[PDB]
């Protein structure tokens, strides 16, 4: 193509993430069964979650936009990794009711 | 009170940088320069990309608070926030 600070409410960030099911799912991902942060590329994402891959995807390089996660190039791939904005998120998630994951 | 102090011109860098995040946030822009409110359908029919890639762009920005939501009766509307709008600056000059 041709066309190459602020305080943030993390608390309602989290709110809706909460309501939305692929935001939720996309940024749970990189969280582990020992709770731990891990990397992962788009494929491995969308494989962990019951929607198409066009969604998972678009999220993911949203997530990454946002600056929720970072971005690591390996050859022509992408390892994706949260970030310390995207880690404060997910603490956010502590003791939080959720409907329908 | 948990709040997070965020790098504008790092966001700003990454959305100018990705065709489809730069499309989205600036379907938000007229031609004339003033913001406007936009339903999904309106954004996706500005933009060369599959209608879920659009979608789910759109709901990521919402997430993230680039864009408020408003209901008129059944229907979603949405507008650059305050944060939407300053990230947009970040383009300006």
């Amino acid at each position: 193509h041709h066309h190459h600070f602020y305080t943030l409410n993390i608390a309602e960030i989290a709110e809706r993430i909460g309501n939305d099911d692929c935001a939720y799912q996309v940024l749970m991902a990189f969280i582990n069964e020992n709770g731990e942060a891990q990397m992962l590329n788009k494929t491995a994402v969308a494989e962990m979650i019951q929607l198409s891959k066009p969604t998972v995807f678009a999220t993911v390089n949203s997530f990454y936009c946002a600056g929720y996660i970072d971005e690591t190039r390996v050859g022509r791939s992408k390892i994706y990794t949260l970030s310390d904005l995207g880690v404060e998120i997910v603490e956010c998630f502590k003791q939080k009711a959720m409907e329908m994951r």
